[PDB]
C-alpha cells in the first residue's frame, strides 16, 4: 500500500491511496486536473472518493473525475450529497476500498457534518485534525470540536494523520505563543521549520507523536491549565479549549 500527496491550491493536499494493482483511493480533490495527471503518470485505476465535507477546495474536483472514471464510487456525509457523493455515510458505517475497512467517524467542528475515515493505520481527518492544531470553527461549537478530537486521540499510537492542510508550521509557532519553553514543542517546531524552508510536505504524521506537540490534544495537561487559567479563570474543559481556538483565530 502507498500513500501518496498531490499538492492543490495554496495549502491543500489530495491523498491518494493505491493497492499494489494501482486500484486507487481519492481523498478531498477540489482540483481535478493535478489528480488526473497523477493517475495518468502512475497508471492507477480509481475505485472510490472520500469525502470529509462540502467545503469547495476539497469536492471541487468530483464532477470531472466521475465524468472521466464513471465507476468510481463517491463516499461522503450528508452535507455532501449535492456535492457529487453517490453513497452517503455516517457515523459507526463502514466503506469498503481497496480490500480495506474504513471506519466512519463523526467529527462535527470545521463543519457540521465532517467525518473521518479510519483503515488501520491510515486516518483522513480532513481539516479536524491538523499536526499541531485542529480546524478553524466555522459550523462548529468548541464543544464538539473538542469531543471529535477527543474520538481522534483514541485510536492507536501507530495511526497516521492523513489532513488535508500544510498549517503545521503556523500551527507550532501558536503552540509556542502559549507554551514557549516546553522542549518538546520547541524541537519539533524547528524540524517543520527546517522541511519548509525547503519547500517539503510536513505529513503525514504519527498520533503519538500529536499528542506531545498539539496544544488542542492537551487540554487536561497541568501545565496548559496553568497558562490558560492565568488568563481566564476557566474551569471546564470545553471552555479552555474554546479559549485556545480562540486565540489561535487571531493569531
Ligand atoms: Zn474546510
Ligand atoms: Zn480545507
Amino acid at each position: 500500500m502507498n500513500l501518496n500527496s498531490i499538492p492543490a491550491f495554496d495549502d491543500n493536499y489530495i491523498w491518494v491511496l493505491n493497492d499494489e494493482a494501482g486500484r486507487c483511493l481519492i481523498v478531498d480533490p477540489g482540483d481535478a486536473e493535478p489528480v488526473l495527471n497523477a493517475i495518468a503518470a502512475n497508471n492507477w485505476q480509481p475505485e472510490a472518493i472520500f469525502l470529509t465535507h462540502h467545503h469547495h477546495d476539497h469536492v471541487g474536483g468530483v464532477k470531472e473525475l466521475v465524468e472521466k472514471f464513471p465507476q468510481i464510487v463517491v463516499y461522503g456525509p450528508q452535507e455532501t450529497q449535492d456535492k457529487g457523493t453517490t453513497q452517503v455515510v455516517k457515523d459507526g458505517e463502514t466503506a469498503f476500498v481497496l480490500g480495506h475497512e474504513f471506519s466512519v467517524i463523526a467529527t462535527p467542528g470545521h463543519t457540521l457534518g465532517h467525518i473521518c475515515y479510519f483503515s488501520k493505520p491510515y486516518l483522513f481527518c480532513g481539516d479536524t485534525l491538523f499536526s499541531g492544531g485542529c480546524g478553524r470553527l466555522f459550523e462548529g461549537t468548541a464543544s464538539q470540536m473538542y469531543q471529535s478530537l477527543k474520538k481522534l486521540s483514541a485510536l492507536p499510537d501507530d495511526t497516521l494523520v492523513c489532513c488535508a492542510h500544510e498549517y503545521t508550521l503556523s500551527n507550532m509557532k501558536f503552540a509556542l505563543s502559549i507554551l514557549p519553553h516546553d522542549l518538546s514543542i520547541n524541537d519539533y517546531y524547528r524540524k517543520v521549520k527546517e522541511l519548509r524552508a525547503k519547500n517539503q510536505i510536513t505529513l503525514p504524521v504519527i498520533l503519538k507523536n500529536e499528542r506531545q506537540i498539539n496544544v488542542f490534544l492537551r487540554t487536561e495537561d497541568i501545565d496548559l491549565i496553568n497558562v490558560i487559567n492565568e488568563e481566564t479563570l476557566l474551569q471546564q474543559p470545553e471552555e479552555r479549549f474554546a479559549w485556545l481556538r480562540s486565540k489561535k483565530d487571531r493569531f
